């Protein structure tokens, strides 16, 4: 069942915005580790005196690293006469928030139809205001709601590249990097209480509901947005990685963004390369008796040397009713054991694909803890 | 004159330690951009609750990079049981450093034949005493003293690999890079007045005196410890780059550091290969009127196609009487416009070579000025 319940119109992930301590050296590396491109800054050299913020491009994926200067450079400015591009920045906000998380993802950003009526309707259904809306150069509006923990959603809306206020880096300075990635997938986020964060989040946006922990998925009309949400088992054997992650970030947070990839296979190769000479350090593979199973459980759909590639680059694979999930996680992108990322590519659910094709692979936590009982053997 | 006034026996440069606000990221992009290889860690998977520091090593240089982790991580120990590997550190120093000035030089570390003589001697001459001598596991001792601004002069010493509590990396997580990058030149401060900052620093130390700024180097017994320093010089016709530090640095610190290069030639080929894929971009390249001009001053020296090579690269020359000095600057290390790299070759002063051979490029503030001034002819 598929209620459609959006409160308001809502089209697709638009940005997800990094809160550095240097945006340049986080941008610098995401650029090389993930072959996304150096589109537009917004800085020092731009005129902005208050925050320094470098966007990175790969396909439709938008990722912007942003960090404060010097209030001392805009101690005479007030919010009227900022020379700031996003309004919402706050010196001390940010300063805080990455002294309590370290390197985080603070805006999970989504396009809307009116970044205004979004924010009105959420509040007025319960969201906790952030920003309120503010409307750039008669172009964009742009406004912030919370999300979980000091991550806030971000609603962007457009009359007809990224903000006023940015530019556009020119092809010299921006290298064509591209590995392959073409889009965000989903945002997870890591929770104390799954009940009371999916109630707050279903309240205000109307979205429906789509070992270690527990997780549900909200998702828009179109199913497009996906927002997972985990919260920890306790009592386990093993302690639950939510928790760990609860413990390290210093609460609730962002803890991995999906990636989608135009070819998993090319991507992976690419981004391992690089992984010892500044790129990201992938998860531990899994045991072979993961692979020798995978035959059995998707041999309708990857071939046998399609499945050998899986193999080679540690990727995983699930698949539920619909369609067939390909995945794999880095280890942490900075460093506290926190957050990561995950590259995927979906096969199957052909109308254009329907978002969430074949979930987001509960069924490999199964497959893994199986797969190395045998590989004991 | 060299008087040799040293007041303790100092050997060399030991390392360079950037207070983060996330080390891997920086570390990672220092690595692939400088070509430095990943030597060592002190972080959670060895224990380190307190910090996280990645050593970086090409040669004899070692840059280290640290940044504090949650202080409820480690709220129980207190100093007699703390897990840090570098007893100085501090959860609020660095917070409160980095806030302050941004991604920048912590510690100018020296290797001395016993740090806790030095710090005495030291203090007993009018150094600010900033952390104590601390013994290491019985093999090493290292003390701190304020040299400028926040920034510290590290003193370490050996018994008989960097530091206890830290652990070599495999070769596996460690990729040899190395682009020619051997070991430490000199380390240039940038301070409002540098008379009392002169006064200061060769007054506990024994250091002997080696447009838009006055400088003076200070230098140890055999010279292989170079620290100068600037001042700016107001009241000129374009603002005084080291008044531009001060202000978005936010006071006194660190402004470059030389690196050495068996062949400045290759550094400069990979590092610029790789400056928009990751690496460090370069300051803008004189005009060719200076590259014209460089067969008359250094014609004897370097032959027409190693010259044609230089201004390939945007590589400077200098000369003084003893030696011939190659060297070019990089942009900014990172968002604000404070530190940058100088990379360096001496050619002459053979005996080994004498520290210093062929001084800092003053010579290249006169020749550009005129380099211009012809091109636009
Ligand atoms: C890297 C770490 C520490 C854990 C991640 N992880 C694995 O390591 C191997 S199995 C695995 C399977 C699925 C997922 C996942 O993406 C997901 C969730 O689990 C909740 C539902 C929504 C969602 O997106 C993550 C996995
Ligand atoms: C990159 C920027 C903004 C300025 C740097 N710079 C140039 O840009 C071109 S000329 C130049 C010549 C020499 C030096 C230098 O290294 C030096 C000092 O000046 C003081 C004495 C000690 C010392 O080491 C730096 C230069
Ligand atoms: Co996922
Ligand atoms: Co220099």
């Amino acid at each position: 069942k598929n209620p459609k319940s959006d409160k308001f119109k809502v089209k697709r992930f638009h940005h997800i915005e990094f809160w550095c301590g240097d945006a340049t050296n986080v941008a610098r590396r995401f650029s090389w580790g993930l072959g996304m491109r150096f589109s537009a800054k917004s800085d020092l050299s731009t005129g902005n005196m208050v925050h320094a913020s470098y966007l990175l491009t790969s396909g439709d994926l938008r990722f912007l690293f942003t960090a404060p200067y010097s209030p001392s450079l805009s101690a005479g400015e007030i919010k009227p006469t900022t020379t700031a591009s996003i309004p919402s920045f706050d010196h001390g906000s940010c300063r805080s928030f990455f002294s309590s998380h370290g390197l985080g993802v603070r805006a999970v950003a989504i396009e809307v139809e009116d970044a205004e009526s979004a924010f009105s309707i959420s509040v007025a259904n319960g969201a906790i205001p952030s920003s309120p809306p503010i409307v750039l150069n008669e172009a964009v509006t742009i406004a912030e709601v919370k999300l979980y923990g000091d991550v806030v959603l971000r609603y962007v809306s457009y009359k007809a590249e990224f903000l006023p206020g940015f530019e556009r880096v020119e092809d010299a300075s921006s290298f064509p990097l591209d590995y392959g990635i073409r889009r965000l997938d989903h945002a997870v986020g890591n929770v104390p209480e799954l009940g009371p964060a999916l109630t707050y989040v279903a309240g205000f946006t109307g979205f429906h509901q789509f070992s270690g922990l527990n997780s549900a998925v909200l998702a828009s009309n179109d199913e497009m947005v996906l927002l997972p949400i985990n919260e920890p088992v306790h009592g386990t054997k093993r302690k639950s990685q939510i928790q760990t992650y609860l413990e390290h970030n210093e609460g609730a947070g962002l803890q991995h963004l999906a990636l989608m990839s135009e070819d998993i296979f090319r991507t992976l190769r690419e981004m391992r390369k690089r992984s010892s000479i500044g790129g990201f350090d992938f998860m531990p593979s899994p045991p072979p008796t993961y692979y020798q199973n995978l035959k059995k459980r998707v041999g309708d759909v990857l071939s046998d040397d399609q499945i050998k590639e899986c193999e080679e680059l540690g990727i995983l694979v699930d698949r539920d009713d619909q369609g067939t999930l390909l995945q794999i996680f880095t280890k942490p992108l900075g460093d506290r054991p926190t957050i990561f990322i995950e590259i995927i590519q979906r096969v199957g659910c052909m109308m254009y694909q329907s978002g969430g094709c074949g979930g987001f692979g509960k069924g490999n936590f199964s497959e893994l803890f199986k797969s190395i009982e045998e590989y004991e053997k």
